[PDB]
C-alpha cells in the first residue's frame, strides 16, 4: 500500500493554521508579520499554491513569524476560533475564513473594529504558550491548552464559544530530569508543555505532554477539562518534542509524534534552566488504536529529516528550530491522512500518509538501496552550532559487496575521526552504526545479513545489535542499556555471538544471516538457519519492538562488519480473556 507521500512544504512550522474549509479545500495559515496569507490546496490535498488572505481576515497581532495562529471550527456554529501560540487575540468568525472577524473583548463582548489600535487594548489576551483550541463535551465547550515553561499546562476554558472565559484548577506536570548516568548534565526543565487534548468516546479527556523525561506525560480529566488527575508516563517515548492526537471519521485515533531517544547529556550540560543541544529531532511517527487506546499499531516513521547527515544542518540561521518535530492532520478520505510537520523552512513538510501502510505487519530493506530514504546512520561534531544544534556526518558509507554483484553494503566501523570528539563535553562519537525502523509488534521476526570485513580489527570490535521502542542515534553506544533485546557480535578472539553466556562461532569472509524471534520477555537468536541461543528481555517495553540498532563496538580504528539485507514481520497478539 502507499507510502507517505511529501506533496508540500507549510510555509510556517507545523502544529497550528493547518484548516480544510471545504471537502475539496484545505488551507495553512502563516505567522508572517506582513499582509496575511496561507498556503491552499483545492484537490483535497494533492497540490497546493500561495493566496493572500482577503482584508478582513485580521493580521497577525501576536504570535510570531515561524507559526501560524491555531484555527479552528466550532462544530455547532460552523465558525471558526483563533488564537495565537503566544500573544495576541482571541478572533471569531462571523461567515467564515473570508467573512466577518470580530475579537473578543475583555467583558464578554465582540469588537468589529479591532484594526483599532486603541480598542484593541480592551481586548482579552489569554496568556501562556498557547497549543490548539478543542471543542468537548458536543461541541458546548472549547478549551485551550497553554503554560508556563517551570509550572506546568492548564487550560483556558470558554463555554460560550469563546466570548468569556476561567481556568482550569489544575493541569499537567511533569518532574525535573535527574543526571544519572549515562547523562553527564541536566535535560532542559520542561513542565509538562505542549499539551495535546483529546476527548474519548466516554467523555474523558487524555492530555498527552511534552517532558524533560524519556517519553511524553499524561492526565486525565472527568469533567471537561476543569480538574486533571495525577500525572504519570505516557506510552509515547520522546523528549523535549510535541505530540499530537486526533480522530478518525470512523473513531480511530490517531497519534503522531517524534519516536526517538536522545543522545545523553554531556558534561557542559546545566540544570534544567536552558537546554545543550537537540540529537532527536530528524523523524516523526504514527501510530493508531481502534479500541479507545488500550491497543496500539504501527509506530512508523512517516519521515526521517533529509539533512540529518549534513556537516552544513545548523549553518544557516543558526538560532532557528530546524527537523520534523511538532504535527497537525487532517483526515483527507477513509484511508488518507494529511500531515503538517516539522520546523525551519527547509525542513518542514506536509505529508500524505495511508492507515494501510500504518496497519502493515512487514518490512524489508537492502541498506545499499535505501539507506537514503529509510536509514539513519548520522554522527555528530560535537561542537555547538547556532542556538542549540549539531552539524553532523554519515557514520558509515556503503562499499562493494565482496561477494560481487552490484550491490552495496554498509560498512560500520569504529572511526577515525577527530571531529567527532570533545574531551571537555567528555563524549566521543567515533562509532558508526545503523538503525531502521519496522511495524511494532510484541512478537515478531527480524533477520540480517551480516559480514566481517576483511581488514585489521580492535580487540573489542565488534557490532552490539538491539531490539528497541524509538529510534536511538546511530553513535549512541547505551542504546544497548536501554534495549529490549541485546548482545554483541564479536571479531576476537575469532567471531562469535555472545548469547549471555554462551559463544556462537561463525566464519569470517562470509555472508551471515542471524534471526531474532521475540515474544514476551524471550528472544530465540538463530544463525544461519539453526538456532544459536536465547536472550532474556533486558528492559520491558508498553508497545513492543519498532527497531533494529547496529552499532560498532571497537575502541580503536577498526574495518568492522557490513550489513546487507534486513527483514521484519511482527503478528497481532489479539484480546482474549483466558489469562
Ligand atoms: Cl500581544
Ligand atoms: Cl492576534
Ligand atoms: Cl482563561
Ligand atoms: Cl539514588
Ligand atoms: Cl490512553
Ligand atoms: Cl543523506
Ligand atoms: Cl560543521
Ligand atoms: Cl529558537
Ligand atoms: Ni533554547
Amino acid at each position: 500500500v502507499p507510502e507517505p507521500e511529501v506533496v508540500a512544504t507549510p510555509p510556517a512550522d507545523a502544529g497550528r493554521g493547518l484548516i480544510r474549509v471545504d471537502s475539496r479545500e484545505i488551507r495553512h495559515y502563516s505567522g508572517t508579520r506582513k499582509e496575511p496569507d496561507y498556503l491552499v490546496s483545492r484537490d483535497n490535498g494533492k497540490t497546493w499554491e500561495m493566496k493572500a488572505a482577503p482584508a478582513g481576515y485580521p493580521p497577525n497581532y501576536g504570535g510570531i513569524p515561524k507559526e501560524s495562529p491555531a484555527i479552528v471550527r466550532n462544530p455547532l456554529t460552523r465558525e471558526f476560533i483563533r488564537v495565537q501560540p503566544i500573544g495576541g487575540f482571541v478572533f471569531l468568525s462571523r461567515g467564515g475564513l473570508d467573512g466577518k472577524w470580530l475579537a473578543v473583548t475583555n467583558d464578554g463582548k465582540l469588537e468589529e473594529d479591532w484594526k483599532d489600535p486603541e480598542k484593541r487594548k480592551n481586548l482579552k489576551k489569554l496568556g501562556g504558550i498557547m497549543r490548539t483550541p478543542v471543542f468537548v463535551n458536543k461541541g458546548r465547550r472549547v478549551i485551550v491548552p497553554f503554560h508556563n515553561m517551570g509550572g506546568g499546562t492548564k487550560f483556558h476554558i470558554s463555554d460560550d464559544g469563546g466570548l468569556t472565559w476561567h481556568v482550569s484548577r489544575n493541569g499537567v506536570t511533569s518532574p525535573r530530569h535527574e543526571a544519572r548516568p549515562p547523562h553527564q548534565g541536566v535535560r532542559w526543565f520542561n513542565n509538562a508543555v505542549e499539551a495535546t487534548v483529546l476527548e474519548m468516546k466516554d467523555g474523558t479527556l487524555w492530555a498527552l505532554a511534552r517532558t524533560s523525561q524519556d517519553q511524553a506525560w499524561q492526565a486525565f480529566s472527568k469533567d471537561y477539562g476543569e480538574t486533571w488527575s495525577k500525572p504519570e508516563p505516557s506510552r509515547f517515548f520522546g523528549t523535549l518534542t510535541m505530540n499530537t492526537l486526533g480522530r478518525l471519521d470512523d473513531g480511530t485515533i490517531v497519534s503522531l509524534w517524534t519516536n526517538t531517544m536522545a543522545l545523553p547529556e554531556n558534561a557542559t550540560a546545566g540544570n534544567g534552566t536552558w537546554e545543550d543541544v537537540f540529537t532527536n529531532r530528524d523523524s516523526h511517527h504514527i501510530a493508531m488504536s481502534g479500541d479507545e487506546g488500550k491497543t496500539w499499531y504501527g509506530f512508523r516513521e512517516i519521515i526521517l529529516d533529509e539533512h540529518r547527515n549534513h556537516p552544513g544542518y545548523a549553518t544557516l540561521d543558526g538560532p532557528e528550530d530546524r527537523g520534523k518535530a511538532y504535527s497537525e492532520m487532517v483526515q483527507l478520505d477513509k484511508n488518507r491522512i494529511l500531515i503538517s510537520l516539522g520546523q525551519h523552512k527547509n525542513h518542514r513538510r506536509l505529508v500524505i500518509v495511508d492507515r494501510r501502510w500504518v496497519g502493515a505487519k512487514t518490512r524489508a530493506t537492502q541498506t545499499g538501496k535505501d539507506l537514503d530514504s529509510q536509514w539513519t546512520i548520522h554522527t555528530y561534531i560535537p561542537q555547538k552550532k547556532g542556538h542549540c544544534s549539531y552539524n553532523r556526518k554519515p557514520s558509515a558509507e556503503l562499499v562493494q559487496d565482496p561477494s560481487g554483484g552490484t550491490k552495496k553494503v554498509l560498512q560500520i566501523k569504529r572511526l577515525d575521526d577527530p571531529e567527532l570528539v570533545n574531551e571537555k563535553s567528555n563524549v566521543d562519537y567515533r562509532n558508526g552504526g545503523a538503525t531502521w525502523n519496522f511495524p511494532n509488534g510484541t512478537t515478531g521476526l527480524v533477520k540480517f545479513r551480516f559480514r566481517v570485513v576483511d581488514g585489521e580489527q580492535a580487540d573489542d570490535s565488534g557490532l552490539q545489535v538491539s531490539l528497541t521502542d524509538r529510534l536511538f542515534n546511530a553513535c549512541d553506544s547505551t542504546t544497548k542499556d536501554y534495549a529490549l533485546f541485546t548482545f554483541p557480535i564479536r571479531l576476537k578472539p575469532a567471531p562469535h555471538l555472545l548469547l549471555g553466556m554462551k559463544k556462537v562461532p561463525f566464519t569470517p569472509g562470509a555472508w551471515h544471516e542471524i534471526s531474532l524471534l521475540w515474544q514476551g520477555g524471550q528472544a530465540v537468536v538463530s544463525l544461519d538457519g539453526k538456532k544459536a541461543g536465547t536472550l532474556k528481555m533486558a528492559n520491558k517495553s508498553p508497545n513492543g519492538a519498532s527497531y533494529i540498532h547496529f552499532i560498532s563496538t571497537g575502541s580503536q580504528p577498526d574495518a568492522g562488519i557490513l550489513l546487507d539485507t534486513v527483514n521484519a514481520r511482527v503478528k497481532l497478539e489479539h484480546h482474549h480473556h483466558h489469562h
